């Protein structure tokens, strides 16, 4: 599914993202727009052998298992196929998890190099929410 801006905004928002340890939901939106262009079927292998896998481009290597990555840890307890699906709530979940982690939105490389301390209220403007 390639969801809209302002329709992942409600999606992400029914989810619980919005302040989610302390993130605002635009920094939510502007990460996936940057991981995946609001894509939940985008994947993209990384250099370790890793693969990331839906809106927000969970890998392999800890959060979620694809078979094909040795070493995996499998943190969110699902296969990474369900990171693909048209409902979010198993991405929304996961990201929960990783953001807790201890980097907060650092886990996210594009994040960090595209969103962070930027104005990420933007994302979310127009949107009724
Ligand atoms: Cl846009």
């Amino acid at each position: 599914k390639v969801f809209g801006r302002c329709e992942l905004a409600a999606a992400m928002k029914r989810h619980g993202l919005d302040n989610y340890r302390g993130y605002s939901l635009g920094n939510w939106v502007c990460a996936a727009k940057f991981e995946s262009n609001f894509n939940t079927q985008a994947t993209n292998r990384n250099t370790d052998g890793s693969t990331d896998y839906g809106i927000l481009q969970i890998n392999s290597r800890w959060w979620c298992n694809d078979g094909r990555t040795p070493g995996s840890r499998n943190l969110c307890n699902i296969p990474c196929s369900a990171l693909l699906s048209s409902d979010i709530t198993a991405s929304v979940n996961c990201a929960k998890k990783i953001v807790s982690d201890g980097n907060g939105m650092n886990a996210w490389v594009a994040w960090r190099n595209r969103c962070k301390g930027t104005d990420v209220q933007a994302w979310i403007r127009g949107c009724r929410l």
